[PDB]
């Protein structure tokens, strides 16, 4: 599986319920919520760059896969977590060891869809991106 390209928000399913579990405020949901970032992702080899590409922030998760790292979700939800991304099969396995139970995402393909499920609590919210060939800086 090769991940590498540009993608675009299609949907973003329960995506407030998920912020609600990680105890994100009221008025900052409603924010996020708004948000439809784009995806920029540069698999190479075994290390990762994933950037979550919006107007409120950009987002950028660069790691080894199997490799624990320290992830930054300040601005976020305001935590950090040591968080290792891992294979399963065709899929990419995230877990964030942190102050939440539960928490983490799986990434896989699917035609020319990227399919994201986030998870916290047993909150699960679901995102689905189309590959796309226009880039603009
Ligand atoms: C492979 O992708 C992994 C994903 C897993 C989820 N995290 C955390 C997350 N931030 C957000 C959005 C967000 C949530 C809360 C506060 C601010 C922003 C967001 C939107 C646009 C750019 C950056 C962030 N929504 O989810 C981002 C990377």
């Amino acid at each position: 599986v090769d991940f590498t390209g540009y993608w675009k928000m299609l949907v973003n399913e329960n995506f407030e319920e998920y912020l609600r579990a990680l105890d994100v405020n009221v008025a900052l949901r409603k924010i996020a919520n708004l948000l439809k970032p784009d995806k920029e992702i540069v698999q190479d080899g075994d290390h990762m760059i994933i950037r979550t590409l919006s107007t409120f922030r950009n987002y950028i998760m660069d790691f080894q896969v199997g490799k624990e790292f320290e992830e930054d979700l300040t601005g976020i939800d305001d935590r950090k977590c040591m968080t290792t991304v891992s294979w399963d099969g065709d899929k990419l396995q995230c877990v964030q060891k942190g102050e939440k139970e539960g928490r983490g995402w799986t990434q896989w393909i699917e035609g020319d869809e990227l399919h994201l499920e986030m998870r916290v609590e047993g909150v699960v919210c679901k995102q689905v991106f189309k590959k796309v060939q226009h880039h603009h800086h």
